[PDB]
């Protein structure tokens, strides 16, 4: 007998997995190397076969894919399947005796032929409800001990069988049982991470070929614009959104408010478009898990307007900080300040420097999460921010409101002392080897933290003034362009006289509330809140 | 559309009737979701009680698309008394957080 372990009629593209690629590649080099060689070579070598596989990961991949596809692809006797933890029975010594009946077979085969017998395939799906630890699954009876004996046992026990391939899948490996977990039983060990662009390339081409091959497809439809836009989309997500713009799609022809109709005409001349995408993206489908999502259209709702000179000032001495702290050896951290009077958009600059920048890691920690908060989580909290962001090459954090952040207030004095000393030491202390730092800063009162001693320990600050001239106050107005000339004319003519001070924030507030007034009061109107409420150096 | 959030504050003398100008103006908004948040419901409260009874009201609040909520009595709210002065610490830190956290988009 010549019998061969591949079936001929086989090719890597009908697999479909996508980018698991160099996955499948390791998983074939290390299962089958020994069987695909010629026979003389390994006879000399006497190497053993592995026999188990264990596949795990984060719901929605190709696990079950995988093994479906892994069993489809050898020609020998056909897998069987084990559903979870059907394998429990009521009776005393039932269990053993269900789990020994599969791999009665292949006792016998390799007893009677020896050596060259063919291959059997059993598939444990959901391990995780049978082999749990012996030491902390319940008391309350045997079975999940003896059937863990029974299954250690029998897979590589006494009698030596080395012809049967063991594939398991489950979501938290750490539980199995560690005797399991050791080399000619489960021995080789995988994680099917979420794909990356490329994956999702190939994944949305393999998903939309048929639709091509037809003429269904608009050409208009770009691919490659729809992979960006989809961050950590699984497999099953990218399935189920081109499912549901197919669904967008041929809904069309239908009525169903009275008797259900189809249009035997427009059946014949469906297609679908891109805006159909673009639809689906937004009301049906939305990504699970994930990192980043940031809501900035909530920290920047109203983007920057260059009112004057130094808001380009300040955004270039960011930028000149990141470029700096990018490519550095002595100095691996740096830390920066920013601050200025009250309503004056010290959030907003911030997190437009962050955003301009781009690198990999960008997180911004703020109390409007942190409400009722005792004095214990705070620290709980920023301790596990800092540490995520160790972990990646390149890491930049943005701490907002300060002053808030411990419990201010002027009449005690009254603070939280333990968050005061957790965030001197975390900005003192280095990042690990090779990676690199950047922590930005926010406060509106500067000498309370002169007081309390820790400015010296930021490396660099900030100022971020407001408005001064009435020049820059016509400049923003237009700008904003909520008036007209005549009004400008006639705002000018007053405030030219004297300076301004006020902060841009405020400014907006004002407008908006002038505007609710009639026409012929709203110039007045405007011009006495600023009087009023302008008071101020 | 630009504001999304307005405050106001009513203030006076004792004995001036505030309290009652404040839900006469609430009722004819004839806004969706109403609420008024009194200190009478949460007599011998300590503080996590209080913070999270006001977290609760302002998490329902942001479900609807326009809402009205009313606040009586602050100084009642958190504990002052002239000598010393005493006050929690906590729920005043509550009230400035809450007071300055936009909504939801669009609401
Ligand atoms: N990498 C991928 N390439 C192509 N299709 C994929 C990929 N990952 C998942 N899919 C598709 O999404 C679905 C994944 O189902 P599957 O059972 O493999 O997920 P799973 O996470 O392994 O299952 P479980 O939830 O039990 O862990 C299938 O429709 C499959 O075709
Ligand atoms: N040039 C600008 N710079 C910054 N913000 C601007 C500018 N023009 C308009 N804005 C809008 O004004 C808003 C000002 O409010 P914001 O909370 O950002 O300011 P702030 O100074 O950080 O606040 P606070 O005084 O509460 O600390 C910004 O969020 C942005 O929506
Ligand atoms: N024109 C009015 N304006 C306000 N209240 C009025 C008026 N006419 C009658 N009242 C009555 O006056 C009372 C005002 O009591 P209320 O509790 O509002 O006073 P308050 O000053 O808010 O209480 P407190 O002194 O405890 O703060 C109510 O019963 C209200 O109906």
């Amino acid at each position: 007998n010549r019998q061969s372990i591949i079936n001929p009629d086989w090719n890597f593209e009908k697999m479909g997995i996508g980018g698991l690629d160099k996955e499948f590649s390791d998983i074939f080099r290390r299962a089958f190397a020994s069987r695909v060689f010629p026979p003389e070579i390994v006879e000399q070598m006497g190497c053993k076969h592995v026999k188990g596989i264990l596949l795990y990961g984060p719901p929605g991949c190709g696990k079950t894919l995988l093994a479906r596809q892994i069993g489809k692809m050898l020609n020998a006797r056909e897998p069987k399947v084990v559903n979870g933890p059907e394998i429990l029975n009521k009776y005393v010594g039932e269990s053993e005796a269900n789990i020994r009946k599969l791999f009665a077979d292949a006792e016998e085969e390799q007893r009677r032929l020896g050596a060259n017998s063919g291959l059997h395939i059993i598939i444990f799906d959901e391990i995780d409800a049978i082999c749990k630890q012996r030491g902390s699954m319940a008391g309350s009876t045997g079975v999940h001990d003896t059937v863990v004996n029974q299954l250690l046992s029998k897979i590589d026990g006494v009698e030596q069988l080395n012809n049967i391939l063991v594939i398991g899948m489950t979501n938290r490996p750490d539980l199995i049982d560690e005797a399991l977990l050791r080399p000619g039983r489960l021995e080789v060990k995988m994680e099917i991470g979420l794909p990356d662009e490329k994956g999702r390339l190939q994944i949305l081409h393999i998903h939309t070929a048929r639709m091509r091959g037809h003429q269904l497809l608009s050409a208009d439809v770009d691919i490659k614009e729809l992979a960006v836009e989809t961050k950590n989309f699984s497999g099953a997500e990218l399935e189920g959104l081109v499912r549901a713009a197919q669904s967008t799609a041929m809904n069309r022809h239908i009525k169903a408010s009275t008797k259900v109709e189809v249009d035997m005409e427009k059946a014949e001349s469906l297609q679908v478009t891109r805006g159909d995408f673009l639809a689906s993206l937004e009301n049906d489908i939305k990504p699970a898990f994930g990192t980043n999502q940031e809501d900035y259209a909530s920290y920047i709702m109203n983007g920057i307007i260059k009112w004057g000179d130094p808001v380009t000032r300040v955004l270039d001495d960011g930028e000149l900080l990141v470029q700096q702290t990018k490519n550095s050896d002595r100095t691996p951290l740096v830390s920066v300040l920013l601050e200025g009077p009250p309503h004056s958009g010290k959030t907003a600059l911030a997190a437009k420097i962050a955003e301009e920048s781009n690198f990999p890691f960008i997180k911004i920690c703020s109390p409007d999460k942190m409400i009722g908060f005792s004095e214990t989580a705070k620290c709980q909290a920023m301790k596990k921010i800092f540490d995520d962001a160790y972990k990646s090459q390149l890491s930049c954090v943005v701490v907002d409101d300060i002053e808030r952040l411990l419990d201010y207030v002027p009449i005690g004095p009254r603070f939280s002392n333990l968050v005061l000393q957790a965030l001197l030491v975390l900005l003192k202390k280095a990042p690990p080897q090779g990676r690199k730092l950047l922590i930005i800063g926010t406060t509106s009162r500067k000498d309370v933290l002169q007081e309390m001693e820790m400015l010296n320990a930021f490396s660099t600050t900030i100022h971020v003034p407001n408005i001064a001239t009435g020049e820059q106050l016509l400049e923003a107005l237009e700008l904003l362009g909520n008036f007209k000339d005549k009004e400008r004319t006639t705002i000018a003519q007053q405030v030219k006289g004297k300076k301004v001070w006020i902060g841009i924030k405020k400014l907006l507030m004002l407008i908006e509330m002038s505007l609710q007034m009639d026409p012929e009061y709203r110039v007045r109107k405007f011009l006495a809140l600023l009087r009023e409420e302008g008071a101020s150096p």
